[PDB]
DNA sequence: TACACTTATCTACACTTATCTACACTTATCTACACTTATCTACACTTATCTACACTTATCTACACTTATCTACACTTATCTACACTTATCTACACTTATCTACACTTATCTACACTTATC
C-alpha cells in the first residue's frame, strides 16, 4: 500500500469519483479492504500468498 | 647584545562535592468489553428538466432612384533654365614681432668627513 509508503509508491484503494469527500465508515472501509488485498484474505495467516506472492 | 633577580606559569598531591548507578512505589498509558448514536441503504411522491409542436418577428434577397466618385478638358500660376553684375574668396608680396639658439654667473644638489644618540 502506498497508504504506508513515504514514498507514496504502490497501490491504493478510492473512491471512484474524484470529486466525492469519504464519509467516516467509507474511510475504514477503504482502509480494510486494503489490508484484505495485503493480506490476500480476511484474518492474517503466514501460510497464505502474500499480494506479492500472487502478482508474481 | 649580554648578564642577574624576582615573579608568573606549570606540575604534583589531598578533600569534599557533584555525577552516575541501583533499587522500590505509584501514576500514566494501553488493551479489552458493552451501549447508543451517527452513517448508509432502500423505497415512494412531487418538482424540475427536456422534447415536441404552432405563430409571429427578425433576417435576408431582389429591385429601382439619386448621390458621390471618377475621367476628360481648358487657363493661369509656380517651377526651372539661361544670362549679366558685383561681392566674397583666394593668391601673392613686404615688415615687424615672436620663437629659438648660444653664451656667462650664481644657486641648488650631491659627495665626503667627524660626534653623539639610538639600537642592540
Amino acid at each position: 500500500p502506498a497508504r504506508y509508503s513515504e514514498k507514496g509508491l504502490g497501490f491504493e484503494v478510492r473512491l471512484r469519483d474524484l470529486d466525492a469527500e469519504p464519509g467516516r465508515k467509507e474511510k475504514e472501509e477503504m482502509k480494510r479492504i486494503e489490508d484484505f488485498i495485503v493480506n490476500t484474505g480476511k484474518d492474517k495467516d503466514v501460510d497464505r500468498d502474500s499480494f506479492q506472492t500472487f502478482c508474481k
